[PDB]
């Protein structure tokens, strides 16, 4: 626990130069267009560009704490708004070419943004959802729930039970959530292309699952300003700015990012939206 490995920590970040950049980007947006079911997997890189540091980073939480230095946070969770990705990441969903979202954050922008939570699962747990321990009722929160570590929060359950609500940020020794762990692993393995945005992949399971996607001989993107863990198993390796990456991919696929309505949570998918005709791929 202070002892818990916290893996390779500030390590060179690489910048593709803008004509590399591009073909890449044009080359993901191709994959994406050939692929039946195309499944993402995001950590905490998704969400600098919001003001929430990242861990592993050069200014991460545990690279500045072995510097002995502090993380700095620009904004509270409470006021943070949902980057560019996680607006594509929305609107991907919204029109089918997302099948599954897999993540590691905890800051609670994913479901903020709108995104469906029976698309998505949250690996390490979600800050501002707590959990009864009876009936198993998960209550999202518009403020950030107040202890880390399965705690009860001093509240209870109001289903048509009294059970002690808890919080469901993970600790070190903590197993993942049986059913989002299950829900990302069958959706990696069915996925005929994994694509990881601001993730160094160093935590197994979590940075295993996209690997599961090699398996039947499906693609792996890699998206990220630092080496990853998985980068020799990656078909396509970009180095850059995610909201960069992902604001070129939408112009490629035709779609545009759409507005953030304020902090809204959707429990279930709606129905799929029209999408662009498809290219001719030669
Ligand atoms: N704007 C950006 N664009 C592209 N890449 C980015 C950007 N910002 C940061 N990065 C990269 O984004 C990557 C972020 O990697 P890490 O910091 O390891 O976060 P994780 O989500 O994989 O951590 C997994 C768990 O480990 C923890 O203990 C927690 O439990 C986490 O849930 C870095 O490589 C950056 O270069
Ligand atoms: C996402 C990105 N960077 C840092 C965190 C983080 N900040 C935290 C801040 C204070 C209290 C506990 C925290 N905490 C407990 C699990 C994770 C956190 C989340
Ligand atoms: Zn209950």
């Amino acid at each position: 626990p202070f002892t818990a490995d916290k893996g390779k920590c500030g390590l060179p970040e690489i910048f593709d130069p803008p004509e590399e950049l591009e073909r890449k980007v044009w080359e993901l947006a191709r994959l994406v267009w050939q692929s039946s079911s195309v499944v993402f997997h995001t950590g905490a890189g998704i969400s600098t560009a919001s003001g929430i540091p990242d861990f592993r980073g050069p200014h991460g939480v545990w690279t500045m704490e072995e510097r002995g230095l502090a993380p700095k946070f620009d904004t509270t969770f409470e006021s943070a708004r949902p980057t560019q990705t996680h607006m594509a990441l929305v609107q991907l969903e919204r029109v089918g070419l997302l099948r599954f979202l897999v993540s590691q954050n905890v800051d609670g922008l994913h479901v903020r943004s709108g995104f469906p939570r029976d698309k998505l699962a949250e690996l390490h747990g979600n800050m501002f959802v707590e959990e009864c321990a009876k009936c198993k009722t998960q209550y999202v929160r518009d403020t950030v729930v107040g202890t880390m570590g399965l705690k009860a929060t001093g509240r209870l359950c109001t289903v048509a039970c009294r059970g002690e609500l808890r919080d469901t940020i993970l600790d070190w020794e903590d197993s993942l959530p049986d059913r989002d762990l299950a829900l990302a692993d069958e959706a990696s393995r069915n996925a005929d292309l994994s694509i990881t945005l601001g993730t160094s992949l160093q935590i197994r399971p979590s940075g295993n699952l996209p690997l599961a996607t090699k398996r039947r001989g499906g693609r792996l993107v890699i998206v990220n300003l630092q080496p990853t863990k998985h980068d020799r198993h990656a078909d396509l390796r970009i180095h850059g700015y995610v909201d960069e990456v992902m604001t070129r991919l939408m112009k490629h696929l035709g779609l545009e990012i759409p507005a953030w309505d304020g902090p809204r949570v959707l429990e279930r998918a709606l129905p799929p939206l029209p999408r662009p005709p498809t290219p001719k791929l030669e």
